[PDB]
């Protein structure tokens, strides 16, 4: 149903390399309830926490993925059950998170039991928020690979036009850029295992 007592020891570990008093941003996709992809970014060091999630509601999906993140569902068949629940249990107690443009951290976070985290609420408009939005997906679009559909916005006077997906660890790198003055050249890592984040590893088919 959910992590193994080896899977929670080593993400108990991983944990570790998160600076409980650094800067550290948080993001997702999907609604609070029912989040499909989850990052957590710490600027100074690179570090970052990036995972996914299967929707229970389907149908509000199918809108977050025209409109937002553009995930194929069938992409996420093949998460760790259990993974959001067992992060967010995880994060160092009364650490920092600074969210940008809505209260979906907050509300996600403490339907989880988790109001000791502290928020710093950045109001950066939509359009600042993504002034560094092409330049982070050229340095590290191969960070995520998850956002493969197409996605459209609705136009200011009726009608639709397609849109770069928007991703929650590119959200926070573009963030961290906006509100700092500028897009360093730094290389990431992730804090998570490949291993944990990907459930099924045995062939279905033989070629
Ligand atoms: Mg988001
Ligand atoms: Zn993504």
């Amino acid at each position: 149903a959910g992590l193994t007592y080896s899977q929670l020891m080593t993400l108990k570990d991983a944990m570790l390399q998160l600076d409980p008093n650094a800067k550290t941003w948080m993001d997702i996709e999907g609604r609070p309830e029912d989040p499909v992809e989850i990052a957590l970014y710490q600027p100074s060091s690179g570090a970052y926490i990036h995972f996914f999630r299967e929707p229970t509601d389907l149908k509000q999906f199918k809108q977050d993925a025209k409109y937002s993140h553009g995930i194929d569902v069938t992409d996420l068949f093949a998460t760790q059950p259990g993974l959001t629940s067992a992060v967010i249990d995880a994060l160092p107690r009364n650490m920092v998170i600074t969210c940008q443009g809505s209260d979906d951290i907050r509300k996600l976070l403490e339907s989880q039991g988790r109001k000791d985290i502290k928020l710093i609420d950045i109001a950066l408009s939509k359009t600042d928020s993504r002034k560094y939005e092409n330049a982070v997906w050229d340095q590290y679009k191969d960070l995520c690979h998850m956002h493969t559909g197409v996605v459209v916005e609705k136009k200011k006077r009726g009608g639709k036009e397609e849109i770069t997906p928007h991703c929650a660890l590119m959200d926070c790198i573009m963030f961290d850029a906006a509100v700092s003055g500028g897009l360093n050249t730094s290389v990431l890592r992730a804090v998570l295992p490949r291993d944990m984040v990907f459930r099924t590893s045995t062939p279905r088919v033989v070629l």
